């Protein structure tokens, strides 16, 4: 089982699934091999009913699509549609939150409110919305209206791009025509230009993809902004992760998917329903997280993380998961079938994301507490049905310190320099105690032994004094392997990095260091890393493409991860991807994405499937940036 | 060559291409065989980087996608993305025209103007925009703003759906949640819900597809509306079609793609440049049409149609095509390479639709006449370069009567009944002189011998007294085979239909009948057929799903044709498709689309590749509708 996952809790549940005859994602992958080499390389097109078309990577015919589309075109069009799809998921998430904020301050959804007034005012200021002498509700209405307005063309470009990046970066992007006009506008334009008989120039197509990736960034940033207003900006919190956070004697409820509009209310209502749970013979309701919505409630409330991404089915295999409450994205639809075996009640809540065989309980923000209680009573009933059945919860968990929003990192740093909080971090980049910064992002992928790339690359970077931050299921991987426990600083960190983490933590009264890796939140909260990096660029008076900052989507899966990787490149970062995206069938497209885009945005992809080699390449990219700043390395 | 195309002009050029060693679309198709059976059946997914996934239609593993996606889900998701792509092309086209109208009436694009004031006022009235005591420019600004507003969520649904269908049809759709909230909103929601780990219920997915298809209808209707305001509503016109419309002694310029914003100006400027052409030794500039933009200028100005769809490369093979002026959609990118052999100057004009190797001359509506002159001087220069080279223009053309907008059909009918113009048509449906109405729509497809399905089905329906209307390259197929020449009424039409066409034509002073098939315009002008059918429904006091009206996408290719077929079903029509869409890998999805959708919208797909059998099935669908109205059949 170590060939499937490096997580021992997952390994134990894989053994249970095997002896019970429950098919898993790894089993479905084995049954798919060998995968199609046309799809793997990107040399397949189904954009019209003359298809399917393919192109042999090498050899004889077919060499070109039926309409004349070259390998360059076909590869670029497929990639662009993946970017648009990722941007779309983020569009739905951010729009969901904008409409919730609007309903809240209009009196239409009393379960929701302005929780972070300071965040609201700062966002208003950044956007140019007046606040002096205005009521909070009015300010919030204006911020929500501005959010919705960024989805379509208007007299300004997308403000959740142009107001979040330094002017010099906006200028570089503008000169290449890359600033998005509207989020859903760009998505639609990608779908148009990639349809048959439209754009058929690889460079042109890929420039369109870069612009659409900035529409994805806007959606991520908007999502973080609005979720902080509604639910609170994260601050440092302590919790636990891995399957051992499940409790046989409690009603175990996983929140899975993405939007805190749902999960945040599940958490608060679960506490209100403690005595009912107890009446049912449980100790209470134990809410646990899976995937990004789990990260959201981990970051804000310390809700323990059960599992992530590829291993999500394993929570069910314990026999103790009473309910799995879903909104959208990254949910293996297998969960609905596995539930029939395990007893778990799988509940969908959003009209556009249903799964055949799952119970659907519409969740309306207008009725959020009522709808949550209906959902949680299904969970309590399920708990009662497993009275006396043995369960197998691996007794495996890690300690996790998390909650490192950008505000929280700045506050922590301010204990070393009150009126110039970024300066202690920069001082230590300059003196070499901090070599650079690496953001780990994105998914696990069944092709890669689960977490192996994240932990292999992170260990090499930490020993080389890189400040490592993480989001999404990258953060999930690292937390499940102890990278968020300050007790592991001595083992994992280089001496320079250890000194910095210790100095910050001691200044924050911890008696101890910050954790080895800073958890910056969900996948939309990759936008928090952008805020931190943009703040550093502005403090230094340089653009992002001069900073010793890199990203790694070390085990990427979703279209959303493709979009995030692409905007990381577009804003100026060297960006590793540890799985093959479907580009290798076109050398000209690969050369664009890994080399000549440097001349456009300063960023570039690093495609490298071997994690030791990836770590070396990421260090070389950091050190090249250090040399460009005149720094030792 | 008759196995490739049933068009003798195309056959002649296929012989020329063969002896000159010029690869064609048919050659590229042969080189693609056998095509992938996973793609053909829809049983392939590339929606994440764990893919590509496939499912064996029959036999053993693989049976399910890696994430657990079933065949039902995979097929429905792929279909939905094709619908969204089609809607996107129509979004770009309609938005292009809305922005042009806005610029025109703001003084920013003087080459454009309100040409159809009556159309402007009628659209304003339909939308609920006041006109009394307003200036035209102000009314037009409001119509343009309303058009743009339909792309995003607002306080009303998409008005280019809800104001163009009868209230009872809107009510049926509303009850199923199918009215679109915004055009680009729906496109993005499709891309989201079809991304990994989101919607995974076939019925739910397909309902989303029906709603997105209505966003495509809205874009089509908006495109027709705005193009009529700007360029004039079509009225009956006489012209010619097929390759023989090219003239060796003229500068031959094809307009190809879709938007009349470009082609309409090319036509007017070409006339202004006649003496320059002559100075260059040509007789003048001979503008000819390809694909929908050709249909646009055919319908409004009588510009002759050179060719359509799959045979577009053959215009170049004559050696006489001096320029091919492109905007977007349905342009085989092979044209850029073939031009190197033939001498033709291929010119792109839109930032989102470039072709490697083609000359790009940006076209700005603000500078339309200047930009058109630059384009046309490239064409004149090309003419001069072929002085003394032999050309091979097949001396093959047909007469075409066209220009049958809905307004034009109503006006023609009003000569028989001035104050109840639809009544003569209904009278003849009732007495059986008109059995029903069939709309032919959509593309040619290289899999089908070009035009064979359109002409085979049309001949059977016309002998059975069906009133046949056509758009796009369906209209193209029929016009190239003589179905738009009134001289062929005796041969083609049943006696009842002949009597009706004769009576209308004689009442309109023609001395002769209307043509066998009524050309209702470009593919967006499928919306004109909707206007006619909705007007008939309202006059009769019934919904569209009770009328003896059908549609046939007899040789469909583009994603746009998939979208149009799907909204034809959604508004209540039996809708034939004569090529296999990638659905056969899921029986449950096929059963939805061909049978149980009848219980939702009253419409349904008829998938039938044999055209004689298709004609029988279309007649049975018409006759079932007649029986439901209590009529003989
Ligand atoms: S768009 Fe071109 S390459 Fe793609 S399926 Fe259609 S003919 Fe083939
Ligand atoms: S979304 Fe599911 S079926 Fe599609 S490629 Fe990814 S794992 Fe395979
Ligand atoms: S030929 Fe396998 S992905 Fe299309
Ligand atoms: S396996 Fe051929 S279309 Fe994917
Ligand atoms: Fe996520
Ligand atoms: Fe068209």
């Amino acid at each position: 089982q170590n060939l499937k996952s490096t997580d021992r809790a997952v390994q134990q549940m894989l053994d249970k699934a095997k002896r019970e005859g429950i098919q898993t994602v790894w089993d479905r992958y084995e049954a798919m091999k060998p995968q199609c080499g046309f799809g793997e390389t990107g040399l397949c097109c189904r954009h019209c009913l003359q298809g399917p078309c393919r192109i042999n990577p090498f050899g004889d015919e077919p060499k070109v699509g039926i309409c004349g589309a070259t390998a360059e075109v076909i590869v670029a069009r497929g990639l662009d549609r993946s970017i648009a799809a990722g941007a779309a998921g983020h569009s739905g998430h951010a729009k969901h939150l904008a409409h919730t904020l609007k309903k809240a301050v209009q009196g239409k959804a009393a379960s929701y409110m302005i929780k972070d007034r300071t965040k609201l005012h700062s966002i208003a200021k950044r956007l140019g919305i007046p606040t002096e002498g205005q009521k909070d509700e009015d300010i919030a209405l204006e911020v929500a209206k501005a959010a919705l307005a960024d989805f379509h063309e208007k007299d300004t470009p997308v403000l959740w791009v142009t107001t979040v990046l330094p002017p010099s970066r906006v200028k570089v992007l503008s000169a290449h025509g890359l600033i998005p006009a509207g989020i859903d506008h760009e998505i639609a334009e990608i779908m148009h230009r990639t349809s048959m008989g439209c754009d058929a120039d690889a460079q042109n197509l890929l420039l369109g993809g870069l612009r659409c990736s900035l529409a994805d960034l806007a959606g991520c940033y908007m999502g973080t902004d609005l979720a902080d207003i509604l639910f609170g900006t994260p601050a440092p919190v302590v919790t636990e992760s891995n399957l051992g956070v499940l409790k046989a004697d409690a009603v175990n409820v996983a929140v899975h998917g993405h939007n805190p509009v749902l999960s945040d209310i599940i958490v608060s209502v679960s506490k209100e329903m403690e005595n009912e749970a107890r009446a049912a013979g449980a100790t209470g309701i134990n809410v646990v997280g899976i995937c990004c919505t789990g990260n959201e409630v981990l970051m804000r409330h310390g809700i323990p993380a059960c599992t992530h991404s590829v291993s999500q089915e394993m929570a069910m295999i314990t026999g103790a998961l009473d309910a799995m409450i879903l909104d959208y994205q990254c949910i293996q639809p297998s969960v609905a079938t596995i539930a029939e075996c395990t007893g778990t009640t799988v509940i969908t809540t959003m009209e556009m994301s249903k799964i055949t065989g799952a119970t659907h309980v519409n969740f309306a923000e207008e009725a959020a507490v009522e709808n949550a209680k209906q959902i949680l009573r299904l969970a309590i009933d399920t708990f009662k049905r497993r009275k006396g059945k043995p369960v197998e919860i691996p007794n495996i968990k890690t300690k996790v310190v998390a909650g490192f929003s950008t505000e929280a990192i700045i506050n922590a740093l301010s204990k070393l320099n009150a009126n110039d909080p970024l300066k202690p971090l920069i001082d230590n980049v300059v003196n070499g105690n901090i070599r650079g910064v690496c953001l780990f992002a994105g998914c696990n992928n069944v092709k890669v032994p689960q977490d192996q790339n994240f932990t292999t690359i992170a260990r090499k970077l930490l020993k080389q004094n890189v400040l490592v931050v993480a989001t999404g299921c990258g953060a999930g991987a690292l937390m499940r392997h102890g990278f968020m426990d300050p007790a592991n600083v001595d083992e994992l960190c280089g001496d320079g990095l250890k000194a910095v983490l210790t100095a910050i933590g001691e200044a924050n009264g911890l008696g101890g260091p910050l954790p080895p890796v800073l958890h910056m939140g969900s996948c939309v909260d990759n936008s928090r890393a952008v805020a931190l990096v943009a703040a550093l660029a502005n403090r230094l008076g340089v653009d992002l493409d001069r900073l010793p900052v890199v990203a790694s989507a070390a085990e990427a899966m979703h279209e959303k991860a493709v979009a995030i990787g692409t905007w990381a490149v577009t804003i100026g970062l060297p960006t590793h991807i540890g799985v093959l995206p479907p580009i290798t069938g076109s050398l000209p497209v690969t050369q664009i994405l890994t080399s000549s885009v440097k001349d456009i945005t300063g960023g570039y992809f690093i495609v490298e499937l071997d994690p030791e080699t990836a770590a070396d390449k990421l260090l070389a990219a950091i050190n090249e940036r250090r040399a460009g700043l005149g720094l030792p390395w």
